[PDB]
């Protein structure tokens, strides 16, 4: 059996489906804080910080693999640093201890947020110093370190990816730092108007969800002896600025974009532009398939459909 925490989030929504297709619908348990009505997969509600419920779920269900996507992201974390630490650090510790107890295999992601401006912004290498300027970033470095401790000291096969910004249509914008990319598609198609919350030159590493979900599954499938990294593989597809995305979208759809930055700018400004993921490409055969063209075709085709 396979458990997905944070199953209702941007990533979890699509990861559950992909795991159901790969393993069988019967092998996947979704978990998150609240049970939604008419949900399409077996669901166990849980606050990730609640170890006795979390324990019970893993005990009662015979979970052997956990994809741990529960998290407070960067923007929410700058606003509420206490909550961001509690969920991201203590939640992760609950997953780790439980994996040790039940001998589980784990996927515990990180983020390009581990990086600060003291290391290269272009093609950030795998092994640079990690000095993040965000609350979330700091939680992610601590998480990488916990995971690698569990690997070293307790022999837990835990694996992870430093996810870049992820673009999808199947989940609605979650108010997050990278979410200007998603919001721009939705508002372009729905109303022909978008107010972007970062400036027009804001440039981040980005990836279409299909590629990120595939990378996750591929990494989890790899022979353990092939991996030279565990919790924290850099992973890359695209890097583009907000105006470059506007221009790509405008080739399909008339829309007027206005730039009005807010506090999220100051998060995005402390992050790299692009990421060197050679270790992922080498160790376990990573290659993305969605460039900005193909991504924007999927996004616009599907958003148009939803707005008929």
């Amino acid at each position: 059996m396979i458990l997905v925490t944070g199953a209702l989030g941007q990533i979890g929504t699509e990861l559950v489906l992909a795991l159901q297709e790969k393993y069988g619908n019967d092998k996947i348990i979704a978990s998150d804080l609240k049970e939604p009505e008419n949900y399409h997969c077996k669901f166990e509600k849980c606050d990730i910080r609640d170890i006795e419920t979390y324990e019970r779920i893993n005990n009662e269900n015979k979970i052997e693999i956990v994809y741990h996507l529960a998290a407070i992201l960067s923007a929410a974390g700058e606003k509420n640093p206490e909550l961001c630490h509690d969920v991201n650090y203590n939640g992760l510790e609950n997953v780790l201890k439980t994996a040790k107890k039940y001998n589980q295999k784990l996927f515990c992601p990180s983020s390009i947020a581990v990086f600060g401006p003291d290391v290269p912004k272009e093609m950030t290498p795998q092994n640079v110093e990690l000095n993040p300027k965000t609350v979330y970033g700091i939680t992610k470095v601590k998480g990488e370190e916990l995971c690698d401790t569990y690997f070293k000291e307790h022999g837990i096969d835990v694996r992870g990816i430093r996810y870049p910004g992820l673009i999808s249509w199947k989940h609605k914008p979650s108010g997050g730092t990278t979410d200007y990319a998603v919001e721009m598609y939705f508002d372009a198609v729905e109303s022909g108007k978008y107010e972007c919350f970062v400036n027009r030159n804001t440039r981040l590493p980005m990836m279409f969800m299909d590629d990120a979900i595939r990378a996750t599954l591929e990494l989890m499938d790899a022979p353990l002896d092939s991996l030279n990294y565990h919790s924290n593989y850099n992973l890359s597809s695209m890097s583009f600025s907000a105006e470059e995305l506007e221009k790509e979208i405008s080739a399909h759809v008339d829309f007027n974009c206005l730039y009005k930055p807010d506090y999220r700018q100051d998060i995005a400004d402390t992050w790299p532009i692009s990421i060197n993921d050679d270790d992922a490409r080498k160790d376990w055969g990573w290659e993305p398939k969605f460039d900005i063209s193909k991504m924007t075709e999927e996004m616009i085709t599907n958003l148009r459909r939803l707005n008929e």
